[PDB]
């Protein structure tokens, strides 16, 4: 979904790391 994809953008950043 649109909405799902939204959380994916947080595992690029270095707060998922």
């Amino acid at each position: 979904r649109s909405k799902d994809l939204r959380h994916a953008f947080r595992s690029m950043f270095p707060s998922s790391e």
